């Protein structure tokens, strides 16, 4: 009975649709502006479903009114960046697209939970909130689960441990101003600081890893000639799951801050829980230095958001 | 310990890599000729693995010698057809690529099981056997599972039943001369003929379905502007699973015929079992009319396979 | 949000609860009459859930009113048979228990889909219908999927093939009068009759297999000193999945016949589809000899159902 | 091709077999001393495998020589449950199983589960003649799942990414480490500062973790079976897929945590080559508690060897 | 080619034969035990046929073997009640006659559809089923259509409307325990309850009408000194037409209940469809009070049916 609407049928959207089918999360509605594309991917997904013994319904469509009564909305519509570009270079063209999608969600399914993925991520979440007229808890963006996966992955490789239970908090905008928190990094519970004391990893090695984490999105673009699609989709699917199954998992994602971390009235990457009712920020006690870094990331997001609202007229 | 080598890091390869990681089938070796592309898709797949709690090793490489000691080899290297083209139009350019891959497999990992996917499928399997010097049971091509999934999917939709236990045999080349067998179609055990007698489906509706099955590959190209990727990858994975886990499953795939179905010395789509030791054809009793249709399909594959050998000089 | 209520917290109920947690099918309500048993198994299941990263809610209870608003009800309450006993020997004691459970479902959650499992299976489904006041499509019993799995498993072994795509129809009561249909047995689409023509299996070997399928329930009791628990639970879970996910799968189960197969006003093992709306019988064209065997099975179920109603006063 | 041998076909063994089938880990060999039991559970399990589309091979047997060439061995043989009788009755059984593994499949990776856990792992090592990295016992994972589950409930969070380290014997002398408890990376101490949980609530949780195994016996009238089996599976997975995951399990210490020549619950990585201990920097107070748990295990292990004559 | 056999050539049988001729329903076989009577009525009916241009064959006979290969059988054999008698007073004499007719139908034309009319109706249908060995859907009794005509006729008179499209359901035995359903009474689609709201008829007037409907059979006997013949024949002919022409019309008639309306293993007046395959009960949702009344009627039929079986030894 659950309806999952993918607004954008590109790489990310299709794989999200594929992952949703694998766990039987819901019926799919594959929407795109370009005719034929969602219908074709829907056909390929049905044949996939038939081989793997999944039976959920899959509808490829160019009529955005088919998004009606979606329980979940994943928004990937928009352009992606190429080599040499920053995420922020998409601000002009994607803001306009995000506004249009916001206006459509507003009239067709105002009760949905909305996961935004168009870049630049934090900014585009703010745009969606402005024109959608949905409650702020019902809107979020994925990024932090992606950036955390890259940072944990690298930490795991340097410590010669499984990535499976390397956990971390990354605060701030999905960009060059991310703030990975060493204090809030653990390896199956054990703080990262223990592994520095045991000489298994050095402060310099960690700064190196933080740098690779920041650039990773660009590095994949450079190597693969396309932007990361599998990891983003997995992250998204994890956030859909936490909503549908009322799991109340504690992630980083772009969420409405409201007095938390000295910030108010802005969607930005932060610690949050996701459950039945949406995405709910949680404030943890930062050090002065940590908070100072975070606030600096928050300032860019503020600026670039305003820039976006301006460029939309 | 199992090594799975994906020769070709395009759409199909990457998704196959994805599905192998989801079931922990083995460590991945992502190979492509184009520099950077495998390394980037490996990075994205690592991050995907970290988020889903899979821990297998993933290596993106341009050095084909990294394929050494692969247990499994999936070949997608080659060009894909565009709108208006037939699969057979690729014969010239893909034959040459398949030969080169054959030669590399020959010197680097002669003990592997080899699933060919490059088009036109049956033809390219015959090229790979010629220049690879591997036993014929250790080589096959995936197609029948994809064509079957399409046909069964359509049968299921018309009968208002789950596709989950709709099974069927499609013989012949992956092309316009497929031979779907009504007699060998069942719905959780019940032959298709019972549903015609019960007036739940008509002989004309079935012929319509057979036509859509034949043209499906082209239809997806037309709609999606790219060829099918998810369903092919799922089919491939199913054949990998049947080899690794010695399952002895009965599929249709491009296999070496040797006195079966009045055919010898040719890889062509047929009923086969896959296990530990490779792909083994099985002959079932066809009617005169069925065999005639099958022989006709076999003839095209014969011709076009000769053409492919000729055009390689 | 989905609530799955297990009326009976023995072996079968707990394993069904386990499988439902593995696929995230819903929140569990474990009910039993015996104090402390459901609470303890619930604790074990929560810890199991923690290890495997499942997060659904699990409540062990002795208050049957906790069953309120269950979407799904699985009934295993009742006594199981020992060595030397038939399923029919339980008629007296389990009929009374089934009536009590029927009455409780009637007042506490009349909108649920109800899978009966207490023996003798077909008879107890009829008892539940009588005292529950639920629509007949919302009530069924699992047996045919179990018997079919046994018969298909044995056929697969003899043919040296994967059981994975061996499908079959078994009609009739869950007992010595089952009617496995050779005509409706296939191996990945290929009818069983093709394998007899190819001399891979004989008519005698098939009769032997039918006999083992009939006695299997008793043979496991003899060997294991307890009745089968894992396969029953898997079957049950497969029917739950078909209902929750609106799959419309075609099984055999105990279902309300209404002019189908010359039978009316009786729950008995038959071919049926399960979807959103419940269990719906489907009639396939039987031969005279097949229908005669089926009618004979139906007659026992008739007699024994009457016996059960009589013994309830 | 992988062969998984379940020495003991009771509740735990069967469910382990069930979980192995669900992930296609390997062919099963179900062994028990009682005739008929394994054959019957094997039949059920084949039917279960048919319904769920798994195809691995399952053999029920009473001939221990069928254990030959097992890549993995899970030992649940023994009685569940005067303590000098437990340690008394199961020590003898464990020795007999050790001897059999010695002659029939010396290359196997061995997970011991018979109680009292730690003690019995040490008995297995003494009479099996297998390398010490190839032997371990599951217990930590189970105690950690209980503790993390309770923490998660109190904090109103998913248990999914609550991780923790619990050191020491599987018993009243467990040492849960608050410092090594996190919630998707965030240390438990941040939640006490935020007043989402109190030090007393934690001590309460530690106590319930210690008594859990008894509480389930009391309530269910049988010992826990589903969680133990999941734990065991998780270790099997880490070995077969060379995952190198960091668990707490009973493992051979050798200069780690001031302890040498003993199997005891400790932080370890499991891969292709077996279980390998890893030492983390404990505080004095933490190490003191851990040493105390290690002393019991020492004493009782001696007791066990003594009672075996 | 259709053969219609009238077992009993009294008033009803002859008139049924007349109506069947008028609509060309089939060739007639007029059977009676009394010599000469069927031959003489057959002569009169031939001459009737000649005048009205009907050309079906008509055979008057005392040899019951002439009933062979009848497609339809109408049983009016038996004694009719006089003034002061109930229908139940015939139980002794007619039960024995019905059994004898049952035995004859059994050996001479087991494939026929059988409409029983001898009184007391419901009881005598049950006797025929017991000794005939015919499927229960191939046996029914006419009564409800008669009682309905009477009730509808009286409703029409009081509302000053055509009886033509006044329809109703009357459940239960053909006797003093009939249950006419006000809820299931309509005037060309408009429920009876609309006419009470409009003050065109009162609840008391309706109860009066129900009473006259119950006693109508006796009132005609008192006035005409013979029992009703024209209406019974018309009703019978309507049930013949529905069978021959596969009309699937929804009547009330004595039909085999099998879990419908909390009743099993008894022929009693109920809602049913008549088609090619026979008479098939249909259960509609009754109120508690309606069902209670119906059950009470079913109880008498039960008792008297037992009485009938007893008196037959």
């Amino acid at each position: 009975m659950t309806k999952i609407a993918l607004i954008g049928s590109g790489q990310i959207g299709a794989i999200v649709g594929e992952l949703c089918l694998l766990e039987n999360l819901g019926d799919l509605i594959l929407y795109d502006v370009v005719p034929g594309i969602p219908q074709g991917k829907a056909l390929d997904l049905k044949h996939f479903s038939t081989i793997l013994g999944v039976n959920r319904n899959i509808l490829g469509t160019n009529q955005i009114e088919d998004i009606k009564d979606a329980d979940i909305i994943v928004i990937t519509a928009g352009v992606q960046r190429k080599e040499g570009m920053t995420r922020e270079d998409l601000i002009g063209v994607n803001g306009k697209i995000m506004k249009s999608v916001a206006e459509s969600v507003k009239l067709h399914c105002s009760k949905a939970f909305v996961i935004c993925v168009s870049n630049p991520l934090d900014i585009m979440v703010n745009v969606f909130h402005k024109f959608s007229n949905l409650p702020h808890e019902k809107i979020c963006g994925m990024a932090g689960i992606l950036d955390t996966s890259r940072y944990c992955s690298l930490i795991a490789d340097k410590l010669k441990v499984s990535a499976e239970d390397v956990n971390a908090v990354i605060l701030g905008g999905h960009g060059d101003l991310m703030v990975p928190l060493q204090r809030y990094t653990s390896v199956n519970g054990v703080p990262l600081s223990e592994f520095v004391k045991k000489n298994m990893i050095s402060q310099n090695e960690i700064q190196e890893i933080i740098q690779k984490t920041r650039n990773m999105g660009a590095e994949i673009i450079k190597l693969a000639k396309a932007s990361a699609a599998f990891a983003p989709a997995a992250a998204i699917t994890k956030m859909i799951k936490s909503y549908l199954y009322n799991e109340n998992n504690l992630f980083t994602c772009a969420v409405y801050l409201n007095g938390h971390y000295n910030c108010s009235n802005l969607f930005v990457g932060s610690t949050a829980k996701i459950n039945n009712k949406g995405a709910h920020p949680v404030e943890f006690p930062l050090t002065k230095e940590e908070q100072d870094l975070y606030t600096e990331s928050i300032a860019s997001v503020q600026s670039n958001t305003q820039k976006a609202f301006d460029l939309i007229k």
